């Protein structure tokens, strides 16, 4: 009979893109997996759950799915409602693998039910740190974050990169999610004459900040992570959005490959440019790799571990720990247009 595996991630709230991406990517995989014979026969099946990327909400959600006795878990995406999720987890003997979750400490703590289908900001970090250092070469930078694991653990990587490469970096300071007022924001950075920001966070407060600082007048170039890379940030920031400089997954949706995945999820009106559709889709291909093996969860996490799953992000490999191997950002020009290009 079916195979029950809980979608969970942000289906509401301020930052409901990622979730939408990471369902589409899933819906999709489950819909090929299951046309192709499922798992010996035996159909997948989704349950999705919805945390809002809040905390509280996904500890609620993480305590729902043991007691609804599914034993697989596609997710949770923001790190700081992913953490808190992975302990229950681990005591429960429940697999869970996130496809968008980038904080280190999730598995710096000796977990062995926990994997990931994305890189580490352990490495998106210092990749920004570097471009900032040999690209963009700024005299006056300074660097926002929105207090959480997430935005606050990026912008302390390239505050040490960047002092390390000897950077001004002027200020340093955390604004709070769910601000919409930066008008404090904007004039200091109108009055330090700042060229450059990098601001370590998500779309809904990287698209405010944006269209202010245009507004205002200021020609400061913006960089971000991955969380900024997507479609509601452009619809947000507008032409503020034209110029931004963001650190992402390579464009897998352009892998020749995977155009039958990109084709019919257009057929569906679905977006399929998101980095999480393909990080989502290759999550459910890695589960579905170990589930041909076992059913148990600490078994289909060892059998990851010790074999590479090819998925439509390549081939994947992952150390002890739950790791992507060789997982790497790339820097990109993000548009108005929602699309992003190499950066050079
Ligand atoms: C959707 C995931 C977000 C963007 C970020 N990577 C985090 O770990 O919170």
């Amino acid at each position: 009979e079916d195979i029950k595996v809980a979608v969970v991630g942000a289906m509401s709230g301020p930052v409901a893109q990622y979730g939408d991406q990471e369902f589409t990517g899933a819906e999709q995989a489950v819909a090929d997996i299951n046309a192709k014979g499922g798992i010996k026969g035996n159909k997948l099946q989704i349950v999705k759950y919805d945390d809002a990327c809040d905390p509280k909400q996904a500890v609620a959600v993480a305590n729902k799915v043991v007691n609804d006795g599914i034993k697989y878990v596609i997710g949770h995406l923001c790190s700081s409602s992913t953490q808190p999720a992975s302990d229950i987890y681990e005591d429960e003997g429940i697999l869970m693998i996130t496809p968008a979750a980038t904080a280190p400490e999730l598995t710096a703590r000796g977990y062995q039910l926990i994997l990931r289908t994305t890189g580490l900001d352990s490495d998106q970090g210092p990749t920004a740190a570097k471009y900032i250092l040999e690209k963009v070469k700024p005299q006056r930078i300074a660097i926002v974050h929105d207090k959480q694991q997430y935005g606050e653990g990026l912008a302390r990587a390239v505050q040490d990169g960047l002092k390390k490469g000897n950077a001004n970096v002027v200020f340093f300071d955390g604004i709070t999610a769910g601000e919409k007022d930066f008008s404090t924001l904007v004039a200091r950075l109108k009055k330090e004459n700042i060229d450059f920001v990098y601001y370590g966070g998500y779309h809904p407060e990287m698209g405010q900040i944006l269209r202010q600082a245009r507004a205002a007048g200021l020609k400061t170039q913006f960089m971000g992570p991955e969380g900024v890379a997507n479609v509601s940030l452009s619809n947000i920031a507008g032409e503020s959005a034209e110029g931004l400089l963001v650190t992402k997954p390579k464009n897998y949706d352009q892998v020749p490959a995977n155009k039958p995945i990109v084709d019919a999820i257009k057929a569906k009106k679905q977006d399929p440019s998101g980095a999480f559709v393909w990080t989502t889709y290759a999550a459910l291909q890695s589960l579905q790799a170990g589930l041909n093996q076992s059913d148990d969860p600490a078994e289909i996490a060892k059998y990851l571990k010790a074999n590479s799953v090819d998925t439509v992000m390549g081939p994947l490999t992952w150390d002890e720990k739950g790791d992507l191997k060789g997982f790497e950002f790339g820097v990109f020009d993000w548009h108005a247009n929602g699309t992003a290009t190499d950066a050079k």
